[PDB]
């Protein structure tokens, strides 16, 4: 087949790509990579970053997950629109996906993984602040409409964010705490539960327990 | 009393992107210079999470993050000067190379030439040459050999994304006490810069490299 995906099973960034592929109804090859022993294929396709995910479409590589998502939407444009119609809402969608990566993850969950003590508590403070902002972002982009970031339509932003729900338990485990979604962030809770009813998400999103084990394994490398 | 307002710092390549893009589309706009030491409440109302420039306000709508702003500008005035390519893949690659300009050439190149000393700075310049090599390649990749732009004959997203750093070359040369061998080792980029500088947009908004250099040196002294 014309389409291949190189990924790490627990990576939210490639899970974006899989979810996106399924939503468009694309059949694809999947190759699991060991980042400790990377395929020459990955190095040939992503020599600059040497990172997953990689999407190979007709042996041409698409790199960096959000761009890949936009690529998928633009490469399979006849159905299932990820992007909004208006420019500004698209700008906001991009802004918020970017925000998910740079803040909720890079300046949140990653530090929960890597950090210890007051640093970790600070990471958790940050995570709550960001999830608050994202709870607000949901009502912003949805226009109050339920239950997705695209209201009734499951879109770019839903795709960018929902794989991190597979990481919540991991974050809870490594920070030894409880994330109060149901109470402090109910829209996101409902949204996750809603997203979990879709075929795509059920097909590709892994069990949180496994991710958590995996995350702990990775935490030991740090701390 | 016009509908587009830009909040910016004059020397930032990232806001210069925005200005260049607006000039290409023929959009008339207000410009507001921000002091990052005393930020306007407006900048804070409009960009409360990052509190950064540039900010583009279009009819009370704040557009944030320079590349996204560039895309917004293209998508909001689409009947005029298309920035983005026709093919999805080339758009994917253009966006990729833009991200590459920000995260590599700058964050892991020029920023470090400003911030660092010794072996670190030396390695930053080594990197800059590597990245500029890759970008010399990027131009031919995306242009299809066609000259003189990243869009061949059309002046686009990546051209806009990259060309404000040309005002920063001289500054990097000074802060690193070296010369970037554009004319010899990256001649496409040389040709491309000179071509882009023939456009009114770029001529209109891009500052003299000398003042950029002074400014860069001052802040380097703040970093020593
Ligand atoms: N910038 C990439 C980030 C991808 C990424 O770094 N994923 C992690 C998952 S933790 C990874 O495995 N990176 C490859 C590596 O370890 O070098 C994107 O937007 O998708
Ligand atoms: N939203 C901006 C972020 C770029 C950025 O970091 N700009 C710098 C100036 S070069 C800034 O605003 N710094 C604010 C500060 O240093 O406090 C973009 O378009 O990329």
């Amino acid at each position: 087949n014309q389409v291949k995906v190189l990924n790490l099973w627990a990576s939210p960034f490639g899970l974006r790509v899989l979810v996106g592929l399924e939503e468009k109804g694309v059949k694809y090859e999947y190759q699991e990579e060991n980042l400790a022993s990377k395929s020459e294929l990955l190095l040939k396709m992503n020599p600059i970053h040497k990172k997953i995910p990689v999407l190979i479409h007709n042996d041409k590589p698409v790199l960096e997950s959000l761009i890949i998502v936009e690529y998928i939407d633009e490469a399979w444009p006849n159905t299932n629109p990820f992007m909004p119609s208006s420019a500004y809402e698209r700008a906001r969608a991009r802004f918020w996906a970017d925000f998910v990566d740079k803040k909720l993850y890079d300046n949140g969950g990653a530090l929960i993984m890597k950090c210890k003590g007051e640093a970790q508590e600070e990471a958790k403070r940050n995570m709550l602040e960001y999830l608050g902002l994202l709870e607000g972002a949901l009502d912003e982009l949805s226009g109050g409409i339920k239950p997705y970031f695209g209201g009734e339509k499951f879109g770019y932003m839903d795709i960018a964010f929902i794989p991190f729900a597979s990481w919540f338990q991991a974050w809870e485990v490594m920070g030894n705490w409880k994330i109060p979604l149901e109470t402090q962030f109910p829209r996101l809770h409902e949204w996750v539960n809603a997203c979990m009813e879709r075929e795509s998400v059920k097909k590709v999103l892994p069990h949180p327990e496994k991710v958590a084990e995996f995350a702990m394994q990775m935490r030991r490398r740090f701390v």
